């Protein structure tokens, strides 16, 4: 049902999109002919993902470096990123601060940091792209994590960042069905995915097998394109299956009475 | 299995405990002779609560007021609590921020003032209070919601705030499984509970039935003493059973032998 030219011509934010599934995403978004912004840290990194991009056939492609700790360069690299490409058609939050696999211990400035930049920022910047997407009938699209559903040792402060997108874009999508406003919310459930960072972080350590990121790039901008409310893909055939939750889906559902 | 006798002489601190669930948490800690710490800003309501937990027959029962958005009040909370009842059993973190029924448009306040006051705080006492809790192998009681398993409008932030605190102390509880540290982790699922402060909220925006307050509370403490790892409570009988996710703890088991501890353990 999928097909590539639904991205040709759409106005595309990719966060942290100089390396990984982010860069990755940029890469086809560029081969499908969209516009895209992306942003990270590293300006030259992002350059040369630009340079990529525009080799691949990319309408247009730009950049903005900055960090996301900033709530300020958040909100205002969304108003730039508009700017440039006159309008906004997708959101893609993917960006993460940097984590390793220990176990917690008094580490509340890692669990500080982990909430303002895996989780406000991607609030702030829903914010600033709400007006846009609202024009556009736009779609925002939320990289999460199956640790974002389940609960796994080793990255307690990741987990909780990730559960609570989880819960806000859940809730602002039941709001939208209650408003009418027509944005799409998709939550990507991602297993281990084989980028340098977690390949890094993993050694050693973990024992799963990683997926490869081109295919999770892909299947996540599928997903959004497709305005999917969650999108899961993993390595495994088995826990695709089992993170679905039919209980939770009712349980809103025998809810929607409720509300006036 | 539950036994009032099991509370007597623990020493327990509440958190939000000046009315509501809090409160009725409070006093049921009383009426089984426990030893009670109490929290809120509020210092003239807390006293009062404080009074009641005596008559009702606390071993001993005190209060300390200050707010959970100040961080270091949070850490030297927990010290001073400890030090009133010659240590700490458990830690009931029940505290929220003031909220409102409200459709998300703007307010990145209060999204940070839920992050901080609903789910950060809770890290903040825990850290400060985990010395105590181990050396007493205790239980860490967190109050949560239906809207922190499950999507409802009008609680963004709330929601975010309390789906936070699963993945935090669910993730902390497995690690807790591989340095067997002896502390539990009891996440408490509520559903509207008749309270003052949600009965206001809910008038003329939602139709729903809520809970008594009091025996909500009692499920709390009885979960939490029997260290339980999840209670549901709720006044449907429908939603206590489609509130459970056995597919998660299929796939967190399945997961549990792919780590190789030997570096976390040694
Ligand atoms: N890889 C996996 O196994 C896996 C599994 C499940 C879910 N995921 C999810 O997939 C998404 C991306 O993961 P990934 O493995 O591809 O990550 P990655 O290769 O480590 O890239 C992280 C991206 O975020 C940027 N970044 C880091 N800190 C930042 C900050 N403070 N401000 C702005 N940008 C920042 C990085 O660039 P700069 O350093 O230059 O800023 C980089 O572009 C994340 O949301 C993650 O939770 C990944
Ligand atoms: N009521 C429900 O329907 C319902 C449903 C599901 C879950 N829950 C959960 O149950 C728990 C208790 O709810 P409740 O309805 O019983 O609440 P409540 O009666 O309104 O009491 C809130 C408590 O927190 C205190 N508080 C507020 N702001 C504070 C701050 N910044 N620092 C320290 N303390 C603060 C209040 O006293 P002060 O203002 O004097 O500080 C009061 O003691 C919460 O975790 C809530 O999320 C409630
Ligand atoms: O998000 C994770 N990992 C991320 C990955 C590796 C670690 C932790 C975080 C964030 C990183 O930056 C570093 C990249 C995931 S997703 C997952 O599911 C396994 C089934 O495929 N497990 C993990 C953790 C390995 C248990
Ligand atoms: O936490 C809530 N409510 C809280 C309660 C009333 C409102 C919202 C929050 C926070 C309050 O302080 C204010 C107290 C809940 S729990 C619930 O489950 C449905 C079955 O009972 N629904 C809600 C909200 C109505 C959606």
């Amino acid at each position: 049902e999928f097909r590539p030219e639904m991205l040709q011509g759409k106005k595309v934010i990719v966060t942290g999109a100089s390396k990984g599934i982010g860069r990755e995403m940029a890469y086809h978004l560029a081969k499908m002919g969209a516009h895209v912004v992306v942003t990270a840290r590293s300006k030259e990194t992002l350059q040369k993902v630009v340079s990529h991009c525009l080799e691949l056939g990319a309408a247009s492609a730009h950049y903005i470096a900055g960090t996301m700790e900033d709530m300020t360069f958040a909100e205002q690299f969304v108003a730039q990123a508009g700017k440039l490409m006159g309008g906004l058609d997708m959101l893609i939050l993917n960006h993460i601060t940097n984590t390793s696999l220990n176990l917690f211990h008094d580490d509340i400035h890692h669990v500080r940091k982990s909430m303002e930049v895996n989780f406000l920022s991607y609030v702030v910047l829903t914010v600033a792209a709400l007006p846009m997407l609202k024009q556009s009938n736009g779609s925002i699209v939320v990289v999460s994590s199956l640790a974002g559903k389940v609960a796994y040792p080793l990255v307690a402060a990741y987990s909780a960042s990730k559960f609570a997108l989880d819960g806000f874009f859940s809730s602002i999508r039941k709001e939208y069905s209650v408003s009418r406003v027509n944005v799409s919310i998709t939550l990507c459930v991602l297993g281990l995915i084989d980028t340098e960072t977690a390949m890094k972080a993993v050694s050693g350590i973990v024992h799963m097998q990683a997926a490869p990121k081109e295919e999770c790039a892909l299947e996540i901008i599928k997903g959004g394109a497709l305005r999917q409310e969650e999108v899961y893909y993993d390595s495994s055939r088995w826990t695709t299956l089992l993170i679905r939750n039919p209980s939770r889906k009712i349980l809103e559902e025998l809810y929607s009475t409720s509300y006036n």
